[PDB]
RNA sequence: UUAAUAUUUUUAUUUUU
RNA sequence: UUAAUAUUUUUAUUUUU
C-alpha cells in the first residue's frame, strides 16, 4: 500500500468455510489492588437454530454463569471456569468484556446472527429478529468469522462493584433487583434455517476482578 | 461510551389550589415524567418532550437540575408555596405545610416571580447510572426499588386559597445524559 | 435571556432497511435522508426505510443539521448469491433517478457483491462549520412535497439498487452511522 | 456587498384579552411586518417604521432580535403571558396555553415588568439571506415556501381575564441588514 | 502624469464607432476542492430594439441558461457551453460573474441601455425604463464600450450551493421555488430607436463551480 | 521463484466466488494537443442470462453510448459520463479502449461468456455461441475475474477522426454509414443457465479524445 | 495526545497519529 | 493590510497602498 490514488477497486476471493480451531488455553490468574484478577476466554454458548422459527436467547452477564437449575429456564450460557473461580468471591467488577462469534457453518448458510447488550433488565426484550437488530448490535452472516461485540460498560477508573450470586437464585430475582448482581444481559438472536444446524459458538473474552471470600455455594 | 446528552427546560406542573385544604403533591424525578395511568395516582407532574426522548433510552444520569416557580396569581394572593427535594423514597412524606417547609426548602409568597430551587445531586465525575421506566410502572414499585429508577422526588406544597384558583406553574431546567437505545417500533 | 433552545447533538447507528429481491426484475429503492425516517403512509410509495429510534427522537425537534453520515452494507445471503448490490447518494432531489442497475453504478457509487460483509459508503455532504439547517417533517407528509420543496427538508436520498435473483430472497440489511444535531422543541403529547 | 444596516426597537403588538377564552395569536418575523390586508388574518402584529424601510429592500438577514413584554395591567391581574419562537413554519401550532408554554418559552404574570425573550437565530458570520415580502402576500403562501421569507414566528399566548382588558404591549428590539433596492415610485 | 496642479481640463476625441472583435477563445476547465471549475465568457444575449416602444428583457442567472421550450417563453439568454457543462452536475455556486456590454452601433444612436440584477425573484419587475434604472444598475449610451456590470453576489468563502435545473422546467417553477435554483435575474432594459437596429450584445464573464454527477437531461 | 528446474507442478486453491468491489472513482479530464481528453472506466452492460436460450448482445463503440430510444432496439450498453461529455463535441478518436469482465456469480455457474469486436458493421453477426467464439474473442467461465478484452484498434500516431452522433440516430444509420461514426461493435455472447441469473457486469476502460464544440443534443 | 461539533451546577459525540 | 463612519446576542459602508 502507498499513496497516489487510482480508482480503488479491491478484488478478493471467498472460501467455502471460515475455519477456526480452539486449542488448549490457560486462564490467567493474578493478584491486584486488593482484588483478584482473572482474564480468560471460554465458550459460553452453542447456537443451534430450528426450522420452526427464529431463535432469541438471553445470557445474563454474571460471574457464576451457568444454566438456572430449574425446569423451563429463562436463561442460557455456561462459563465453567469463570463460575468456579467467582463462586469464591462476593463482589465483582468488569475490566474487559467482549463476545466473539465463532462460526461453525459454510458460507452457504444464509440468514443473520445478532448480538445485542441491554444495560437494564427492565427493558422490553424483543421478540422479532428485526426489532432486535434495530440498533446497538453486531449483525453478520452466520458463516463469517473474526467479528466480536463489545458491551458498552464502564471499565475505566473504578467501575461500580456488583455482587456475585448463583445462576438459579439470580434467575429467581425480580427485575429491579437483578441490577445489583449484573451489568446487563446479552441477547443472542439467530435466524432460522432450512434444516437443523449449529450455526456457531459464542466465545466470551474477559477480565473480571473479584473480592470478598465466601464458603461453599 | 454511548451517552447522548440533552439539556433543556420544560414546565412540568400546574399548581391550582383547592379551598377544602392545603395541597401537597409530589413529582418523581424520572426522565419519562408523566402522570401514572392508574385510578387516583400518587405522582403528579408531566414533561412531554423530555419523556418522548427518554422513551428512547434505557439509562440516564443527571448533570444539572433546578426548578423554577412561575406565578399565575396576583400580589394579593396569601399563603406560601413550598418546594423541597427528597433524596430517598423511603423517607416519611410530610402531610403538613409547616412540616414540609421545615428545612432544605424553597418557600415564598405565591405571587413572587423568578425564584429557583436546586436539589442536592451528584453531577460531578460520573453519577450513578439510573434505569428509566414509565410513570405508571414506577409508582407501582416498592420504595426500596424506586431508588434505582430515580434521583428522588420533588414535593410541592401550597396554601389553600379563598376560592379555587391557579397559583402558578413549576418549571424544570435540566441536562440529562441517556444511553441504551430501546425499541420504539 | 433566551430559554434553552440550543442544539442537541445525537450520534448513533441504526439499521434502516431490509433489502429483499424480486424475480420480476432488478430492484431500485430510495431512502430519503430525514431524521423522522419511516415509510410513507401511501400505497405504491416512492421511499423505503425506517429508523424507529432516530425518528422517535427526531419527532421531538423541528430542525436538524447533519454532521456525520455513512451507510454500511450487512449481507444476509449466501456466498453463492449472484449479481451485485449498489449504493448511490443523490444530493439534488430534482435529478431523475436512473432507470438501469448499470448506469446507477457511476463515479460516485459503491458496487459490491451481496454476500460481501464489511463495506461502507460515505456520501459527500457539507458537515463543516455550520451546514444548512433543515426542517424536520414526517415521512408521509414529506413524500407529498414537490421536489423543489423537498430540499429544505432533506439532505439527499440514498438509492439502493440490486440485481434480481432466481427466486425471492433477503439480500441483506443496510445500516446508518450518523450524527445529527436538532433544535426547536415540539409538542409530543 | 450592498448591505444596509438598521438597528432599532419598535412596539409591534398590543395584547388585549377576551373573556370568552384564552387568546393565542402569532406574529410572523418579517421586516415588512403589518397585519394581512385580508378578511380573517392568520397573523398578528405590525411594525410601521421597520416595514416602511423594509419596503425599500428585497433581501434581509438578522443580526440581533429579542422581544420585551411591557405590561399595561395591575398587579392584581391573574393568569400568565406566554412568548414562544418557532423556527419552522411547518410546525404544528399550539392551541392551548399549557401546550404552548411547554418549553423554550418566556412565561410570566401579565403585570411583571421588564422581561425579555431571545429567539434562537444564527447571527454569526453570514446567516442565510431571506427575501422579504408584504404581510398579505406572505400569509398567503405554503408553509414550505414561508421559510425563504422569514426566520420564524413568535406565538403569543395569554390567559383570558374576568373582563375585557389590555394586558400589555410587546416590543421588538432588533438589528437587520437589508439589500437589493426596490421601486417605491 | 505628475504632481503640480494646473486647472485640469482634459481634452479628447470621440469615434464614430467603438469597435470590438471577439476572436476564438478557449473555455478553461479545472479540478478543484472536490468541485469542478469552469471559467469562460460567452455572449448570452442579443439586444435588438423595436421602434414601437422600449424593451425590457430578463435573463435568469442559471448554469443551464437557454431559452424555455415554451411558446412565447418569459426568459431570454442562451449560454451554450456553460449549459452543456453544467447539464452534467446537480449543484453549482458562483465564484466570479459579470455582464459586459458589447456595443454594435454608432456613437450616433441615442437613448440608454440598462443592466440591473435582482436577488429575489419575488421582486416587482419594473415596466418602465425609468423605474428600472433607478438604482443598482449599469446605465450607459448604447454606443459606449468596455463597461461591465457585476451582480452583488457572495463569492467569498463558501457561497451557498444552488441546484442545477433545466431552463424550461425552471421557467415553470413558482417564485418562492426559483430561489433554490438561481442567484437572481438580470433585467436588460433598452430604449427604443428611430428604426429596427441591434444595439449590441451582452457578454457574460464567469467562473462557476459544480458538483454531483447527473445522467441525460 | 528462481532457476534450477524441477518438474514444475503448480498447486493452488479456488474460491467459491471471485469478489470485486467498485468504489467511487473520479473520471480524469484534460486538455491536449488541441483536443479534449477524458480517461475513465464505467460499467456499460449488465448480462442477465435467460433459461430459454443463449444470449447474444451487441454494443456499438460510440462516445454517446446509450440504448436506442425505441421499441425492440438493437444496441445495448449505456456509458453515462462518456456520453454527457461527448455530447458536447462533434469529433472523437480513441487512445485506449478495453472491456473488462466483472463476474457477479459463483464458481459453480457453468457455461462461458464471450467477448468479440467486429471492425465493420457490414459483417455477418453470428447467432451461435459457438460461431461467435471461433476467433478473435475473449472466452472464459462466467465466474472468473480480472480478464479483459482489448479491441484491435489503431491508437498510435493520429488515429482516424470519427464523428459523434446520438445513439438512436446512429441506430438508424445504414451499415455503410455507421463506419464514419464508430470504430466497431462489441458482441457479447453468454450461454444460458439453469435459471434466471445475472452472470456479471461488463466494464469499459477508456481514453477518448474529442474536439469541435456543439450545442444541445 | 491532537482536531471538529453540541451543552453548561456536568460531560457526551465523531475523526486523526 | 491600513485610515474614517455607524450598530452591538452581529456586521455593514466609504477610501488609500
Ligand atoms: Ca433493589
Ligand atoms: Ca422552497
Ligand atoms: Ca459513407
Amino acid at each position: 500500500r502507498r499513496r497516489a490514488r487510482g480508482k480503488s477497486v479491491e478484488r478478493g476471493s471467498t472460501p467455502l468455510q471460515y475455519v477456526t480451531t480452539l486449542g488448549p488455553s490457560r486462564p490467567r490468574m493474578g493478584q491486584g489492588q486488593g482484588w483478584q484478577k482473572l482474564s480468560h476466554e471460554e465458550i459460553i454458548l452453542q447456537v443451534n437454530s430450528s426450522t420452526a422459527a427464529d431463535t432469541i436467547q438471553t445470557i445474563p452477564i454474571i460471574p457464576r454463569l451457568s444454566v438456572p437449575a430449574g425446569d423451563k429456564p429463562i436463561y442460557s450460557g455456561s462459563a465453567p471456569h469463570l463460575r468456579t473461580i467467582g463462586s469464591a468471591f462476593a463482589i465483582h467488577r468488569w475490566r474487559a468484556l467482549s463476545f466473539e462469534w465463532i462460526p461453525s457453518c459454510p458460507t452457504t448458510t444464509p440468514g443473520n446472527l445478532v448480538l445485542r447488550f441491554y444495560p437494564n433488565y427492565s427493558t422490553e426484550t424483543p421478540k422479532t429478529l428485526t426489532d432486535l437488530m434495530d440498533s446497538e448490535s453486531l449483525v453478520l452472516v452466520p458463516s463469517l468469522s473474526g467479528k466480536t461485540y463489545r458491551p458498552k460498560i464502564e471499565t475505566r477508573g473504578n467501575p461500580p462493584e456488583l455482587r456475585n450470586i448463583d445462576a438459579t437464585a439470580f434467575s429467581a430475582l425480580s427485575d429491579e433487583d437483578k441490577g445489583d448482581y449484573s451489568v446487563g444481559r446479552l441477547v443472542v438472536g439467530s435466524s432460522k434455517q432450512a434444516v437443523v444446524i449449529q450455526l456457531g459458538l459464542l466465545r466470551m473474552r474477559y477480565s473480571a476482578e473479584m473480592r470478598g471470600a465466601t464458603s461453599i455455594s
